[PDB]
């Protein structure tokens, strides 16, 4: 089955999480606490020397992106042809892009450059408002009329976002609306009330 | 046809260049001078406020990993499966992280940071090695035994990388001799030679 091998953080598998939640999958959460890290020989068998690792039967992957596209392409969710897939991965990319930042700013310097970032948030959104403006009005997904993984990369993006900018959706009719449809899903709604879910720090430094 | 809009540089738009020139496809390049960049109607209007941009008939894509899987999808350079798909994806997540931190060396501190980044070198490099040496004794591509997106940016990569510390791939030698067979594929081998390719600075701010 699946077995997801990943700090005791949503990070970067909060989406990824969301997914296989929203989709009715089962998976094994193997939790590595830093001290198991440190050691050194989880480190060093990983590819890139990082986590989330994941594991699909014996498929064994790595790059959190990378497993987010594989339930994708496996579940389907990665659009309904070539043109969907293409504008799946071209929300992904900014997403992800946007996750970056978000990560710099959060281990790098959160009290210094915060203003600054949420300064700079509006326009960072813009450009989803927009991708959801040209999609039936923003009154379905990201891409098409079928969820993607990129929803589910977005709309971790967009909540944490809320906690570190509380109100920045405001706005953001469209993006505000789809986060409130989204976190309404049967699956999804019941994962993110979980202590599963909320028991978990959005990082591993304890800033959000 | 195809179209790629960007500036005056290999930069982001190197290995999908390499890609379509490998696989035989004919694309337009439309040139953005700083002063066209600096006029701000063209960022405006991009999604995302960046290049590059691309156009395949009326689907217009931003984001060069999308533009990457978007021709690999299309031209069947992604897998033979989702197996190998996956394991695509997972190549090129690294080669757009080495990327990045190199972009940020080059652009945000190569004076002071080039010898830290150099020493770093070996270990963000020998993932690569290890995927090759597990891929058909690293005779063949770095997925599979077909050409795939992810070898045209991890050859870019390593390519760059030679300029920036000469050797660096002394120490691995299915690498080095990846770079060499690839490298060698005539269209490919033509269009690294070719004026479009050498005169075009490896970054914009000069650094390399
Ligand atoms: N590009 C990778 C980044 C992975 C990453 O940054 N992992 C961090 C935690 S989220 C990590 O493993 N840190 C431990 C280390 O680098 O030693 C991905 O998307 O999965
Ligand atoms: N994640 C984007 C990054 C694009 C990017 O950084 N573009 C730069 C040049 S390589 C740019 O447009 N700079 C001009 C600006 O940001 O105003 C991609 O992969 O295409």
């Amino acid at each position: 089955p699946y077995t997801v091998v990943y700090f005791p953080v949503r990070g970067r598998c909060a989406a990824l999480r969301m997914l296989l939640a929203d989709q009715g999958q089962s998976w094994k959460e193997e939790v590595v606490t830093v001290e198991t890290w440190q050691e050194g020989s989880l480190k060093a068998s990983c590819l890139y020397g990082q986590l989330p690792k994941f594991q699909d039967g014996d498929l064994t992957l790595y790059q959190s992106n990378t497993i987010l596209r594989h339930l994708g392409r496996t579940l389907g969710l990665y659009g309904k042809d070539q043109q969907e897939a293409a504008l799946v991965d071209m929300v992904n990319d900014g997403v992800e892009d946007l996750r970056c930042k978000y990560i710099s700013l959060i281990y790098t310097n959160y009290e210094a450059g915060k203003d600054d970032y949420v300064k700079a948030l509006p326009g960072q959104l813009k450009p989803f408002e927009t991708l959801l403006s040209q999609n039936q009005g923003g009154k379905t997904f990201i891409v098409g009329d079928q969820i993607s993984f990129a929803d589910y990369n977005l709309l971790d993006l967009l909540l944490i976002h809320e906690v570190l900018a509380p109100g920045c959706l405001d706005a953001f009719p469209l993006l505000s609306a789809y986060v409130g449809r989204l976190s309404a899903r049967p699956k999804l709604k019941a994962f993110l009330a979980s202590p599963e879910y909320v028991n978990l720090p959005i990082n591993g430094n304890g800033k959000q």
